């Protein structure tokens, strides 16, 4: 297991996501299933020139999977991945200025609401999650499993439980009063609200 | 110059983005600096692990340059640019699931204005012009210009005119009362609405 300091703007960020007072929470999925969408254009492009980019499954789809007991959300999406490069390097010197502009325009009244035009809006996992399990593979690397509870660090290690072919789970281990969010009809009217025209389908599974 | 048909969704998309009555047209600024943006992310991101991939330009801006006389807005961008192959690929989209999938939002209630969350964002260009040029430079391939005024077909020619360096130019040949998006307080209100958050600086070019 390898351990690595975020870019401190990207602590920064996280601390403000975590401590600030900001009750419409639930723009985290709407964030994740955009970030979902993003990485199923970039294998669906890829795909166009290379068809045997899809050898690794083609299905190109994203999954919402609650569980209660486990306390978990989890949003699976068969995308084009994270190689162990990217999953370390997108908490580094490339998310940097995006941050930094994203926390000048909270000072100058922006919404916590707007992190995704900050291109950072997988942090957004954090105004209901205490941890966060990425697991991911890319056609040209292995499987790996990124995880932080914030704190400044986040680990990478290599993730030979089961295999997924190809694409991104993100696991939300939900905070003790964020549970809302593992409930079908919450997980609906969300979807409705934020995601309703994705260019993938989203399938909500049951428990 | 070669001369490629358009497949069949994407020609059907491009004839109702010209044929569907809707006034929100404004948008196709929204999209257009949208895909600048990500084009400027992409080699951003690439300049870090190879800092040789700036030699071709390390300034990294949006241009928006409207000229009266040639009744012309050309958005033009120094991000990481198109190959030939990204080109005949519908310059650069996912233009055949895309169409196909936002053609069934359209049809579950989805607004027009929804278009650039289904890849396809570029063609809103018809929204306002009757032709538009592409010129574009990657950091592996040669400068090329692909053109259209829709009609079922485009062409790709190689562009040895002025060098760009790196990055794209869209030229959008706007149609006769589309003019508006040629006023510089037009111009400034769209970017204010649409695009304060841009990560990159926006130049709107003044004329005369």
């Amino acid at each position: 297991v390898e351990t690595f300091a975020f870019q401190a703007e990207i602590a920064q960020l996280m601390s403000l996501i975590i401590n600030t007072f900001y009750s419409n929470k639930e723009i985290f999925l709407r964030e994740l299933i955009s970030n979902s969408s993003d990485a199923l254009d970039k294998i669906r492009y890829e795909s166009l020139t290379d068809p045997s980019k899809l050898d690794s499954g083609k299905e190109l789809h994203i999954n919402l999977i609650p569980n209660k007991q486990d306390r978990t959300l989890t949003i699976v999406d068969t995308g084009i991945g994270m190689t162990k490069a990217d999953l370390i390097n997108n908490a580094g010197t490339i998310a940097k200025s995006g941050t930094k502009a994203f926390m000048e325009a909270l000072q100058a009244g922006a919404d916590i609401s707007m992190i995704g035009q900050f291109g950072v809006g997988f942090y957004s996992a954090y105004l209901v999650a205490e941890k966060v399990t990425v697991i991911t593979k890319h056609n040209d690397d292995e499987q790996y499993a990124w995880e932080s509870s914030a704190g400044g660090s986040f680990t990478v290690r290599t993730d030979t439980g089961e295999p997924m072919g190809r694409g991104t789970k993100v696991i939300l281990h939900l905070k003790e009063d964020q549970t809302e969010y593992l409930e079908e009809r919450r997980i609906k009217e969300i979807v409705k609200k934020h995601s309703q025209f994705i260019g993938y389908p989203i399938t909500l599974f049951v428990e």
